[PDB]
């Protein structure tokens, strides 16, 4: 992983991309929104595990540290994927190609419209920046490696060092993408910062979302350490 | 603000720095922790308002947008200040020079030790990076301008554009600081990214902290829109 070139980092990430899934509802029947969203998210998580194992550097970590990173990052990763898919659909969130919802549809569940609105504003920001696919895959990998790295022994010190080295490679890769597209050195640093600052907002959204999910007080909601460990092991 | 040089941006920020306050308890009497922490934080907020009015670009915004940004960012700003003050005190949090607490002292309040631990790990990270004073003031200004900019009319479009232009100036300023200290171009971009990614974790902490404060269910806890508007107006 640490010997990959920038172009090789980009190809590895593009090749690891998970598929876009569909909502499971009978389209011949009349139009539970949270049920549909939960079932979709549960299926996405399985693909998320397979993706994570393909991000360079990730399978070099201990299984316990892989679980901790996914546990910290899984809702941020679902959210950045949602916002990316929704970028060319102003005013709507493309949960799936058969489940395109507006903010009015969000008002059906108490507390959801506020989350819908933050996600729509994020998609708006990505549109304004003209975010590219190759930049998006870099940012999603940065979420995976960064979100849990501050919340974890000699082995732990070695693991954190490695994670920071991999993050440095992804930064190099972003900058290389921006240099390729012709931006100046000033423009490169400015855009790097613009991109990474949106990650702060994605964290914020994930925390507001997790508050919603925990408030459900339900064993079939939020993947456990043990479920994540079973799927990763 | 947008015509400031990098050196002028740095001096303006260093000159705007608020003072380090002391805890109000009688030091001759025997050793409520949350009472002491709340009273300190309430006094810090008043200085925070005066600081914010001195960050270049901030008073160019509407009063309502100034309130919204402070409302989003005030706990992150208290937290980054705490972690900076604690950097040369391994294992301790320097809430004030007369109130230096360890994680064991945090266990006295339900849910607090988890927050204490995240703040201590952040201070540890800043130590590992050897964060400098001039970098710290840049990052605190970036929190102020970025935390609320995704959650806000023609005026609103003009305000968001301005905020992003000011953020771009602070990015330039960070990079200039790093070039001055002798780092290579690679090292500059890498360190910029390292710094901005810690801001994601600071957001995370602020959200966990706000959950604690809201759970108190108390009108004397968390500054209202109206109190912030009164102090800013
Ligand atoms: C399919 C999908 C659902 C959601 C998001 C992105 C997605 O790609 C982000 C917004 N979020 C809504 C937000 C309020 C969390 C939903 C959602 C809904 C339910 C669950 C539940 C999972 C579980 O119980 O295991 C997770 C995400
Ligand atoms: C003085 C100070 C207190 C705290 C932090 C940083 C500080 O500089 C961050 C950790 N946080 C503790 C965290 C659990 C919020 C405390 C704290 C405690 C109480 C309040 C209450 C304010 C109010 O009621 O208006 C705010 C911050």
């Amino acid at each position: 992983a640490l010997s990959l070139t920038a172009d090789q980092m980009v190809s590895a990430l593009l090749d690891a991309e998970p598929p876009i899934l569909y909502s499971e509802y009978d389209p011949t029947r009349p139009f539970s929104m949270m049920g549909l969203l939960t079932n979709l998210a549960d299926r996405e998580l399985v693909h998320m595990i397979n993706w994570a194992k393909r991000v360079p550097g990730f399978v070099d970590l201990t299984l316990h540290d892989q679980v901790h990173l996914l546990e910290s990052a899984w809702l941020e990763i679902l959210m950045i994927g949602l916002v990316w898919r929704s970028m060319e659909h102003p005013g709507k969130l493309l949960f799936a190609p058969n489940l395109l919802l507006d903010r009015n549809q969000g008002k059906s569940v108490e507390g959801m419209v506020e989350i819908f609105d933050m996600l729509l504003a994020t998609s708006s920001r990505f549109r304004m920046m003209n975010l590219q696919g190759e930049e998006f895959v870099c940012l999603k990998s940065i979420i995976l490696l960064n979100s849990g790295v501050y919340t974890f022994t000699l082995k732990s010190l070695e693991e954190k060092d490695h994670i920071h080295r991999v993050l440095d490679k992804i930064t190099d890769t972003l900058i290389h993408l921006m240099a390729k597209a012709g931006l100046t050195l000033q423009q490169q640093h400015q855009r790097l910062a613009q991109l990474l600052l949106i990650l702060s907002h994605i964290r914020h959204m994930s925390n507001k979302g997790m508050e919603h999910l925990y408030s459900m007080k339900c064993k079939n909601v939020v993947p456990s350490y043990d479920l994540l460990l079973e799927m990763l092991d």
